[PDB]
DNA sequence: CCGAACAAGCATCAGC
DNA sequence: GCTGATGCTT
DNA sequence: TTCGG
C-alpha cells in the first residue's frame, strides 16, 4: 500500500458523499479515484503527478497535495467534529440502513448503537439481523475459512441435485486472501434463458443448507437471489466462528459467463468494464452481453462461450479474476 | 459549457 | 390485489 | 467530482 494514506482519505471522503450529502456521483468520482491510485505503482509525490490519472482531477489534486503537506484534510477533520454526520455515517454501517433510513433515525434521535437495540421494533427485518451481527459483519474472512465455507456449499448443493452447479466468485474468485463476504453463483440446467422447467430451484438449496445450520438467518430472498447469513461449525468446545453475509444467485445456465463475470467483479471493474462497453456499442448485464442501436435500443443476445468472449467483443485483452481487483 | 456517469433483484410503500 | 417509484444492496 | 466532445 504505497499511497494508503491518501486511499483511505477519497474512500473517506466518498464515504460521507454517500451516506450523508447523497451525492452518488461525487462519491463515485472519490472511489474511482481512489481505485486508480490504489493500482498506481509509485509513492505519490503531489497532486499534480496524482492528477496524471484518469478520474483525479483538480479538487482531488488539491486535496492530495493538502494531505501530502499535513498528513489531514480539514474538511475530514471537521467531518469528524460533526455530530450528526459521525451519527448517519455509524448508523449506514447496519446492513439494511443506508442514508436515507439513517438520517430519519437521527431525526428520530436514534444514533448509537445502544439507541438501535432500545429500538428494534422501529426495524425491518433486515435492519433488525444487521443489527444483531454488527460486530460480526464488519470482521473479515480468511481464505481458509472461504475454502472450509466452499466444501460446505458445493457438497451440501450436490445433495440436493448433482446437476446443480455452486461457484463461489466475488474476492475469493479474485484470489483475495481474505473476503467481505461469501458469493456463490448457482446454475441448474432445469433454469435457462429459455425456460423455468423446476420451481423452488433456489429454495431448495437455502433449505437444505439452513437444514444443515449452514444458513444461520435471511435477509432477503427470491426466485433468484438469496441474502443471508451463515456459520461455518465449531469443534467441541472451540469458540464459535463469527457469523458470515452469504449470497446467492441463481443465474441462467446458459448464461453463466456473463453471470461469473459479474458475479466475480470487483464492483468497480464491473462499472469501468460495461462504460467502456456503452462506449464500443454495447451494454453488458449479468445475464447478457448486447449491441446498442443507433437509437440507443438494445438488440439481441450476442453468443458467449467464455468470459472472454465478452472482452473480446469491446476489445479488451481478457484480464483473469486476480487482475479485476479494482 | 453540459450531459453522462452500470445494471438490476428484493423489500417496502403509495395509489388505484 | 396490481403497478411503479424508492431504498438498499449485489 | 471528473470526463469527453
Ligand atoms: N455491475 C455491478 N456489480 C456489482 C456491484 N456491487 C457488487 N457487484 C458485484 C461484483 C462483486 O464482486 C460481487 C459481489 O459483491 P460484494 O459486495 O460481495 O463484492 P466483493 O468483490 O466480493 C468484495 F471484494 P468483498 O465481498 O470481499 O468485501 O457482485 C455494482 O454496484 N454493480
Ligand atoms: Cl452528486
Ligand atoms: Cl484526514
Ligand atoms: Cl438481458
Ligand atoms: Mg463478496
Ligand atoms: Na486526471
Ligand atoms: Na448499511
Ligand atoms: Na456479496
Amino acid at each position: 500500500t504505497l499511497n494508503g494514506g491518501i486511499t483511505d482519505m477519497l474512500t473517506e471522503l466518498a464515504n460521507f458523499e454517500k451516506n450523508v450529502s447523497q451525492a452518488i456521483h461525487k462519491y463515485n468520482a472519490y472511489r474511482k479515484a481512489a481505485s486508480v491510485i490504489a493500482k498506481y505503482p509509485h509513492k505519490i509525490k503531489s497532486g499534480a503527478e496524482a492528477k496524471k490519472l484518469p478520474g483525479v482531477g483538480t479538487k482531488i489534486a488539491e486535496k492530495i497535495d493538502e494531505f501530502l503537506a499535513t498528513g489531514k484534510l480539514r474538511k475530514l477533520e471537521k467531518i469528524r467534529q460533526d455530530d450528526t454526520s459521525s451519527s448517519i455515517n455509524f448508523l449506514t454501517r447496519v446492513s439494511g440502513i443506508g442514508p436515507s433510513a439513517a438520517r430519519k433515525f437521527v431525526d428520530e434521535g436514534i444514533k448509537t448503537l445502544e439507541d438501535l437495540r432500545k429500538n428494534e421494533d422501529k426495524l425491518n427485518h433486515h435492519q433488525r439481523i444487521g443489527l444483531k451481527y454488527f460486530g460480526d459483519f464488519e470482521k473479515r474472512i480468511p481464505r481458509e475459512e472461504m475454502l472450509q465455507m466452499q466444501d460446505i456449499v458445493l457438497n451440501e448443493v450436490k445433495k440436493v441435485d448433482s446437476e446443480y452447479i455452486a461457484t463461489v466468485c466475488g474476492s475469493f474468485r479474485r484470489g483475495a486472501e481474505s473476503s467481505g463476504d461469501m458469493d456463490v453463483l448457482l446454475t441448474h440446467p432445469s433454469f435457462t434463458s429459455e425456460s423455468t422447467k423446476q420451481p423452488k430451484l433456489l429454495h431448495q438449496v437455502v433449505e437444505q443448507l439452513q437444514k444443515v445450520h449452514f444458513i444461520t438467518d435471511t435477509l432477503s430472498k427470491g426466485e433468484t437471489k438469496f441474502m443471508g447469513v451463515c456459520q461455518l461449525p465449531s469443534k467441541n468446545d472451540e469458540k464459535e466462528y463469527p457469523h458470515r453475509r452469504i449470497d446467492i444467485r441463481l443465474i441462467p445456465k446458459d448464461q453463466y459467463y456473463c453471470g461469473v463475470l459479474y458475479f466475480t467483479g470487483s464492483d468497480i471493474f464491473n462499472k469501468n468494464m460495461r462504460a467502456h462497453a456503452l462506449e464500443m456499442g454495447f451494454t453488458i448485464n449479468e445475464y447478457t452481453i448486447r449491441p446498442l442501436g443507433v437509437t440507443g435500443v438494445a438488440g439481441e443476445p450476442l453468443p458467449v462461450d467464455s468470459e472472454k468472449d465478452i472482452f473480446d467483443y469491446i476489445q479488451w485483452k481478457y484480464r483473469e479474476p486476480k487482475d479485476r481487483s479494482e
